[PDB]
Order: structure tokens, then C-alpha cells, then sequence
């Protein structure tokens, strides 16, 4: 209780002493090795080898543990690559350093060490220090469960598993890029600020551009811009970046990372194949196996995902459903309301059926699953099905009961797109706050001619969860949006 | 004039006919080669070789030119990789296709072709088509100078040089990532929406989070978050993404791409070296040479950048300056005002001197140049110089008379950081609308201990300009913010 306030006072006082001696915060020590490198190269060597090799190295990091035993001490130093042992002895260091400096430092302090590699009696790799310095005085001791999110730096210092999660996120993004580029896709950057938001249905964030006296929107999706690029001739493009949806912070984050990709002369079937390869590749290359453990489940990304139509999923998860009800507006509305769905005045049959699917099946799609036949009403940007114009060549895919991706054969029929935008404008007029805005320039782009194309959006944060056994999106986002 | 309205009517009518025949917009044709691949592999082969090799391929793209000559025609097809010639003959295609379909198509139409490779009498690589299809009817004919920005898709269809510019941008970003990762840097993602904006000085964009009834800011820089990651132990991190500054759209874009990188146990000198290697590497790997032509200049990224202190730059570009004036507030204010700078009440000597440097020297820094010794007043996040506390270990670097990067040894002195934040709060109270907000959590992070570190921000859009001979930032941003 009070012992903490003493740690603080003690560290301040030690800092005051440093200031009196000269420059309290230097920037001069240079390391030439991180712990992981030392382990990779030297863990397999016994003390006899290291003795003859006589390898001197320099490391730096946070002093995590210290056991002072008179004339000698043992320190665990934690850097970007993990931890390495330091053997700190009075007579190995320059005169006075051990007793007048080292012993006065505190756990949490950033230190630098140079010395010779060897192995302890316990067989651990260690550095027999010949030089040791205090680089940064830590004014605070080493560290609900919200603290992890409000002070992620404390989470990263303390928890090896949190660190590994974020290192894996970076490995996954790099591997996605490598996967995409190998398939001839080119990464592009489209606006975050848009005059007309689109490419999805969501309440947007609005901001005022002080200069051009205009109201701008943070993007809910880059879709309409990416398809303009395909019209332009960039027939294989992808973008990995944020979308912003003014929903709630219900562990949901207002901003999240999405990858969208478009490939001309392909349909949704090609996206299905690409999705399966991507997951199999990521699992194999990043995790070492195609069988991934997530909670109480195992996902085999080496086997094809399940494929069901939206109606098959509804029937499978609410077997008592009279499927004929989904063909009649009144019946579908009644069914929807009976399962707790508030049916808005603007909704049509296709929207109601989709909402029923969400309520009924989504949570149960645990194993990787593609759900096809999304109604036209809820897919204003998707190609109509040749046989039944009321459904589109669109799928969403789910893993662990969450939506991971959304893909479709793109609507390249400009006149149809205009009509569908108009319907969305009518829906907003009828109360649909999330309906799409009419985008004339986008229609114009389609009039110049969009090649037949397939596009896919994949929630990167959700994907990261599945590969790191995280069960809240907040565990894979470095700095989650936190309530004040 | 009226001939355009006829093109439109004609294309609509042809589309109407397509609709009557069946599905006007199919998604079925699959290609197996792009033009660039065909050229790479087959340009060096003469007609004798191609005749015996008898290689059949499938391509698809926009019909750019067509010369109909009775029973045979020549078409230029433009895809993602460039252009390839098609030889379209009545008797080579299935019955009726040539006369009843092909001849009725229009330039701009997206078409698919399968056929055998050969070389024309002119020595050009061409495809003797055996199958040809209309994939997408173009309802509009092929395309101030603002149109390029308002309809970038038209710019990309029409101008090979615009395309190449954006292909190079993507190559540069990929090469930057490859350069960074090779040096042990890990790419991370920090928030675009922040409760407290910081890491730079600029008027921000504000947006309301409908849910959490809170006002949020689009980030002006990710700096404060990235340094929290270094405290956390991610000692080599970088982020490449947008910043948003509510300035003007004076060809300046409200949102732009920046790379920020941080490396612990390094100072600004290491950033200088990294900057030089990065540019030399990018030029060599992407452009094929270290000597880069930009406008009327040539930049040799194979030779060290020039290095001048801020004062040396002022003296060099306004030689008549009595340098002693920069040591006296009144004198400096008078000097500043005499060159047209409006000196605000909140400004101190360091700010005035920096403003003088901007007015006097910035535009003249054509050859790659580092400018050191930035005053403390204008560098609230930078490490103080050991000898003179009123300047910081900070530099900015310029090329082509524009600021390309900003880097410094990081301030890891928590108590100093708090004081400097307080000064920034005072500056805002005194009228500085762009002054930094006090960030308590950031100070707390520094109290846990930030290793000595060097950080650098590089304007990616400006960098792209220098490598593509573009002279407005709008030429390297796919969809520039355009006035309504
Ligand atoms: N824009 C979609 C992803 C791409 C769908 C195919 N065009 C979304 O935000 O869900
Ligand atoms: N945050 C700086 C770049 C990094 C400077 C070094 N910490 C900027 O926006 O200019």
C-alpha cells in the first residue's frame, strides 16, 4: 500500500542524484545483439565451445530480475527478442561500477551490457559482463482487467503471451501481403476521408473539413474506390487498412482493419478458393500446422470450408421453421418478430430473411463456413444471380460464430447499380439510417466499363483472433478504443 | 459535339439488344495470361519458333483500338500489364461471331480472347484468335486538367505514365517494407481515432462517436502510441499509414501517408544513416540507378546528403543576416516580420528562428539535405542537446525544396516531457491553436521507462513524387481530395 509510494519516492531520489552527476538520460550505448539472436546461435553450444570461441556481445533492455549475492549477481534482461541472463560481478566490471552504480539500480530500469558468452551450471546462456550501464531510470516499478487495454505498454512488459500475439499479428499481415503479391495483386491506398461514404451499410463518423467548409465522412469501406481502380485497369488490387463504423464499443471496436481485394475475370467461386488457400497458407506458414486450436475447438484449414445457402443455414439451425414462410412478406415478418427481431418499416423480404439468418444461424457457424445466396435487397453492389434476380452471387464466411469475410461477383451493370442506389436512397427516406448514398461518379465509372470482377473483404482483426486463440477483438488490437 | 451523344445512344441501344439475347453482363471468361507476361516470355521469339511452339493463350482487357479490314481485323487489347495485339479473322472464329458480334462492339468494351501466339510482319507479338467474347459493354467512349483527379479511372485508362506512377508507388512501399523488415523492424497498427491528438502540431479533424457520446480526433501522428510500444518492449517498430491535418487543399492534401519508425538504443545520427541507405536502396532497386532526375535537377542518392544546422541554412540563404539577431527576441521578431512572417503572441525565440528558417531556406534545399539543431520550443517530444538545452537532437530533411522527413533522438525524460506538455498547454491558452495537448498517460508510460530511442517520420507521398518526377502531391495520390 504505502510500500508503492516508497518505490516512487526512491526512484525520484535516485534520478535526482543522476541529474546532479551529469546527463541523467544519455543516448549513447549501442548493442549488437538481441536475446533471441544469442539463443538461436548459441543455445546449442556447451560451455567448452563458448570458452574457446570467447564471443563478446552487447545487449540492452529492461532489468526484469536481479539476485544480488555479495560480490556477484544474476540479472534477467528483457529486450525485443525475449530474455537473456547477465552475470554481473564486482571484479569483472570497472572499479566502483558494481557497488556505486549497479547495486543502486532498480528493476524496470533500462540497462546496457557488454560481455562474454558462457553457460551457467544450469546450462543457461549468460553474459559475463565487463561493462554495464544504466540507460533509462524507471520512475515506476514493473507492473478490472481493463488495465491491459488502457496501458498496453504494461501488458507488453509483463505478459509474454500478449507480446507473442502482436508479433503474430505482424507476421500474419506480412504473410498476407506475400500471399497476395505472389498472385499478382497490387496494394493500393484509397481515401479514409470521403465526400460520399459507401461500400457497406453502417452509421458513419462525420468530420468537418475546416478549410473547404465541407462535411466529410470517415470511410466505412474502400469498395467503391477500389472498383474504380479496376475500371482504370488495375485488375488485381488489394488494400489493407482501417474502416470506421459509428456503432458501439461492445467488445466491436469503432475502427478496425479490413483487407479488400478485387480480381477481374473471376467470380465468387474464385474468392472461395482464394479464401481457403489464404487460411491454409497462413496456418501452415505462421502456425506450423493447418489444424488450429481456438477455444474448445479445432479448425482444420487443410480441409474445404462448409458451404450452405442462407436458407439451408436457417433450416439447419431452426429445423422447426416452415421454409415457405421465407417466401411471404407477412409470414417472414411474423417469424422474424417471433425470434426477437424488430422489423423496420423500410425492410423488405430479402432483408427480413437475412436478419432471420443472422439471429438463427450466425452464432452456430463454428467451423469455417461459406454462406451463399444473399438477397439482392441487402447486396446493392453484388452481381445478380442469373437464374433468380432476387439473390446475388454473394457469400459471407464465418469461423467461430463470427463473420470473417464478405465476398461477391461484382455488379458491373451500371444501369442496375443506379437503380439499386436509388432503392437505397428510398430506404433511407423510409428510415434506414444505414442505407447507402447515391454515388453518381461511381455509376459513371461503371458506364466506362468494369470488367467482370470478384471482390472480397476480410476482417483482419477477427482473423488474428482465430490464429492467436484470442476471444475478444480487444486482444488483437494494440490500443482498443476504451470508454472514458 | 452531338457526335458524343450519338456514341452514348448507340451503346445504350447495343446494350438493350444484349439484354434481349440473354444475360448482358456475364462473369465466366477466364484468362491465363496478361500482356506483360506474354511479352516477357515471347517478345524474343521469332515467328518460326512460335509456329512450332504453337502456344494457345487466353487474355482479357479493354479494346483500345480496332482496324477492321473486311474478313480480318487488328485489335489492341489493354490489360493490367499493358497491351497485346489480337488478330481477329472471320474464318478463325466460330460461325457468325466475327460479323454478328465482333463488328458490333465498340472501343472501350471489355473483351476476352483465346488464340495462338505469332508475330506480325512488323515483328509484333499477336494472338491469332479462335475465340472472342464481349464481357462488358462500355456505355461511354474511351476518354481544366482536374478531370485526372475527379475521375482517376479515366486518367488510368488513357495515360500509361499515370499508371506507371502508381505502379511505382506500390513498388516503393513494398521495397520500404522489405528494407525495414530486413533491419528487424516490425510493422504495427496504432489508432486513427484518438481521444487526445499528439505527435505533431496541426489543426485536427474532430468527429463525434455517436455511441460513447465522446468527441474523437483523427490522428495528426501516431508518435505517442508508437513510443508506448517501445516502452512495452517492441524496440524496433514502424507504421506506414495516414495522418489527417485540417489545413488547406492547396496542392497539400488533408490526409497523407507517413511512415514513422523507432529504434531503441540509437540516436538521430543512426536515423541519418538509415535515411541515406533507404533512399539509395529505393533508387537503386526501384529506379535502377542512384542518380534520379526530378524536374530540372538530378539527385545523387549514392552520395551523402548535405548537413547544415538551422542557423547555417539561414546564413547561407540570407547572407545579409546579422546572426546575432537570432539571439535576441526583439531583433528576431523584427527580422521575422521584415521578411513577411506574422509573429504570434505565443511565439518565443526558438519558434521565431524556426519560422525564419522556413521562410528563408526551405525552398532552396533542393539537393537532399539534413537540417539540424531544431529549437526546443518547437520540438516538445525531442531529446535536449547535452550542451545547449535550448536546442534538441532533431533534424528535418529536405529534397526538392520540400520537407520529406522529421527525425530525432526521443525525449525519454518523463519529468521534462511533462513540463514541455505544460508549456504547450500554455501556448494554446495564449492563442496557439496547433499546440500539443497534455497527455498524462503518455507521461506515465515514460515513467515506466522508454529506452534511449531514435524516431523518424517520412512523408511517403512526397517521397513518391521524387521517384516519379511528379511535381504536385496530387499526382501520386490515387484519389486526391477535390474541392466540391
Ligand atoms: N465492402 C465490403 C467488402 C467487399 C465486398 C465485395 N465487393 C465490406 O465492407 O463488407
Ligand atoms: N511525429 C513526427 C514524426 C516522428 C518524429 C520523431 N519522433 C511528425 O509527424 O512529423
Amino acid at each position: 500500500a504505502i510500500d508503492f509510494n516508497d518505490e516512487l519516492r526512491n526512484r525520484r531520489e535516485k534520478l535526482a542524484a543522476l541529474r546532479q552527476q551529469g546527463v541523467a538520460f544519455p543516448n549513447d550505448f549501442r548493442r549488437d545483439h538481441t536475446s533471441d539472436q544469442l539463443h538461436e546461435e548459441f543455445d546449442a553450444k556447451d560451455n567448452q565451445e563458448l570458452e574457446s570461441l570467447n564471443i563478446e556481445v552487447s545487449v540492452a533492455g529492461r532489468m526484469m530480475t536481479r539476485r544480488i549475492m555479495g560480490k556477484a549477481s544474476f540479472v534477467t534482461l528483457q529486450d525485443v527478442g525475449g530474455r537473456i541472463q547477465l552475470y554481473v560481478a564486482r571484479d569483472s566490471l570497472p572499479e566502483g561500477v558494481y557497488n556505486d552504480q549497479f547495486k543502486k539500480w532498480d528493476l524496470g530500469d533500462i540497462i546496457g551490457a557488454r560481455g562474454t558468452l558462457f553457460k551457467t551450471q544450469t546450462g543457461e546462456l549468460s553474459i559475463h559482463c565487463t561493462e554495464l550501464r544504466l540507460l533509462t531510470k524507471a520512475l515506476r516499478p514493473l507492473p478490472d482487467q481493463e488495465v491491459r487495454y488502457r496501458q498496453r505498454y504494461l501488458d507488453l512488459i509483463a505478459n509474454d503471451k500478449s507480446r507473442q500475439t502482436f508479433v503474430v499479428r505482424s507476421k500474419i499481415l506480412a504473410a498476407i501481403r506475400q500471399f497476395m503479391v505472389a498472385r499478382g495483386f497490387m496494394e493500393v491506398e484509397t481515401p479514409m476521408m470521403q465526400v460520399i461514404p459507401g461500400g457497406a451499410s453502417a452509421r458513419p463518423f462525420i468530420t468537418h473539413h475546416n478549410a473547404l467548409d465541407l462535411d466529410m465522412y470517415l470511410r466505412i469501406a474502400p469498395e467503391l474506390y477500389l472498383k474504380r481502380l479496376v475500371v482504370g485497369g488495375f485488375e488485381r488490387v488489394f488494400e489493407i487498412n482501417r474502416n470506421f463504423r459509428n456503432e458501439g464499443i461492445s467488445v466491436h471496436n469503432p475502427e478496425f482493419t479490413m483487407m479488400e481485394l478485387y480480381m477481374a475475370y473471376a467470380d465468387y467461386h474464385d474468392l472461395i478458393e482464394l479464401t481457403e488457400s489464404l487460411f491454409r497458407t497462413l496456418a501452415q506458414e505462421v502456425l506450423g500446422t493447418t489444424k488450429v486450436t481456438y477455444g474448445e475447438h479445432v479448425f482444420d484449414f487443410g480441409k474445404p470450408f462448409e458451404k450452405l445457402t442462407m436458407r439451408e443455414a436457417i433450416k439447419k439451425y431452426r429445423p422447426e421453421t416452415d421454409m415457405a414462410d421465407l417466401d411471404n412478406f407477412d409470414a417472414a415478418k411474423a417469424l422474424a418478430e417471433s425470434i426477437g427481431i424488430t422489423v423496420e418499416k423500410s425492410w423488405g423480404l430479402g432483408r427480413i430473411v437475412t436478419e432471420i439468418f443472422d439471429e438463427v444461424a450466425e452464432a452456430h457457424l463454428i467451423q469455417p463456413t461459406f454462406i451463399t445466396e444473399y438477397p439482392a435487397e441487402v447486396s446493392p453492389l453484388a452481381r445478380r444471380n442469373d437464374v433468380n434476380p432476387e439473390i446475388t452471387d454473394r457469400f459471407e464466411f464465418f469461423i467461430g460464430g463470427r463473420e470473417i469475410g464478405n465476398g461477391f461477383s461484382e455488379l458491373n451493370d451500371a444501369e442496375d447499380q443506379a437503380e439499386r442506389f436509388q432503392e437505397q436512397v428510398n430506404a433511407k427516406a423510409a428510415g434506414d439510417d444505414e442505407a447507402m448514398f447515391y454515388d453518381e461518379d461511381y455509376v459513371t465509372a461503371l458506364e466506362y466499363g468494369l470488367p467482370p470482377t470478384a471482390g472480397l473483404g476480410i476482417g483482419i482483426d477477427r482473423m488474428i483472433m482465430l490464429f492467436t486463440n484470442s476471444h475478444t477483438i480487444r486482444d488483437v488490437i494494440l490500443f482498443p478504443a476504451m470508454r472514458p
